[PDB]
């Protein structure tokens, strides 16, 4: 019946405006974008600054060895670039593309000057669910938009792995694909199906919010499909009750400047 993250998404859904502020960060880990925040403000390309919260999120994965990008990668949503940005430091990392559809309410492609932008291209304008799939060596994707309703996050999260299918297809070594919605029956099967076929698990990133049931689908990851989500909905409502915990911090990311 009812799975532990349906029940934790009627609860966020029953909260108060101040109720979901406070759990909204309440013991989540974040990076302090103050200092960024205000060189991409002012137009700086050469601070060696991250262009969202996305790169702390896939360094996460990348320095717990959940995922080890090389060769060509591929940004599918790559939004401003945080992931691609982040990627073009990696050393095994020959080549960024990153495709995003832009637009009005959408993110735009940055162009700043950290380290390896100059083996980056992001595209705008681009909707990847009517892309062609091309090979690569990595394979990422961190599309899925919120929503107050499981049914309509899951059927993003489903739109997202049949296009994510195509791309696996041509085989990448590597990959890290976001999983909006993970916590539905459905989807869990779905899940275990991809696994079995592809490999790779799903993976909490406490740098995301409690706000978001989101897992990372990363080709290190081995874990059991219902374990690993069943495990993030028991940690999601446990801080929905008892008092606000602290934020832990970790350092910005900072990606240095020049070309490769
Ligand atoms: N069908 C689509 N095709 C292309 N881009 C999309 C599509 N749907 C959503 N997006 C974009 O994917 C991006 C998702 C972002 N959260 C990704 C953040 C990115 N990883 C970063 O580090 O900055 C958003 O900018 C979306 O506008
Ligand atoms: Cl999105």
């Amino acid at each position: 019946g009812e799975t532990l993250g349906e029940k934790w998404k009627a609860r966020l859904n029953q909260m108060s405006a101040l109720e979901f502020y406070s759990y909204k960060k309440s013991g989540i880990t974040e990076v302090c974008r103050e200092e960024a925040r205000r060189a991409l403000k002012d137009g700086v390309a050469t601070g060696g600054h991250a262009v969202s919260r996305g790169s702390a999120k896939l360094r996460w994965l990348v320095e717990r060895g959940y995922l080890q990008p090389y060769g060509k990668v591929i940004d599918l949503g790559c939004g401003r670039g945080g992931w691609s940005y982040y990627a073009a430091t990696i050393r095994k990392v020959q080549e960024v593309k990153g495709y995003t559809k832009g637009g009005p309410g959408h993110e735009e492609p940055m162009l700043v000057q950290s380290y390896g932008w100059n083996i980056v291209r992001l595209k705008s304008g681009v909707d990847v669910f009517h892309m062609a799939a091309e090979p690569c060596d990595t394979l990422l994707c961190d599309i899925g938009e919120s929503s107050s309703s499981p049914e309509v996050e899951e059927a993003r999260t489903l739109r997202v792995l049949s296009m994510v299918g195509d791309w696996l297809e041509k085989r990448p070594g590597a990959f890290c694909i976001k999983v909006l919605c993970p916590y539905t029956s459905t989807m869990m099967e779905t899940l275990e199906r991809l696994q079995r076929r592809y490999g790779g698990g799903l993976v909490r990133v406490p740098l995301s919010r409690n706000s978001t049931h989101e897992m990372y689908w990363v080709s290190g990851a081995k874990s059991n499909t219902i374990k690993s989500v069943s495990t993030t909905s028991q940690l999601l409502l446990g801080r929905m009750d008892g008092p606000r915990r602290p934020v832990k911090y970790e350092e910005d990311v900072n990606l240095g400047s020049g070309t490769r």
